[PDB]
């Protein structure tokens, strides 16, 4: 599923995203753009050999279980393609504990390269939330 904007905005918001570890909705949408363009299905390897699954790109060299990550961890305790559903239930989740492991959303080198410190707001404007 490619979500719209708003629409993304608006499940994240339901999911208990918005201001979650101190982080407004926008930040949330704004790490989502630039991560997998509000793509559900995204997937990306990284040079490690890990790959990145679904709208915020979590790692299988920690969250995830794709059977192909030598070493890693599975801290969500979830398949990867679990990631890639229509439904952003699962990802939110396991977001929830990236953003809560001490660096917050700089986990995402996205959210610190494009969204950290910008105007996020503007990711939610025009939104009925
Ligand atoms: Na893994």
């Amino acid at each position: 599923k490619v979500f719209g904007r708003c629409e993304l905005a608006a499940a994240m918001k339901r999911h208990g995203l918005d201001n979650y570890r101190g982080y407004s909705l926008g930040n949330w949408v704004c790490a989502a753009k630039f991560e997998s363009n509000f793509n559900t299905q995204a997937t990306n390897r990284n040079t490690d050999g890990s790959t990145d699954y679904g709208i915020l790109q979590i790692n299988s060299r920690w969250w995830c279980n794709d059977g192909r990550t030598p070493g890693s961890r599975n801290l969500c305790n979830i398949p990867c393609s679990a990631l890639l559903s229509s439904d952003i239930t699962a990802s939110v989740n396991c977001a929830k504990k990236i953003v809560s492991d001490g660096n917050g959303m700089n986990a995402w080198v996205a959210w610190r390269n494009r969204c950290k410190g910008t105007d996020v707001q503007a990711w939610i404007r025009g939104c009925r939330l």
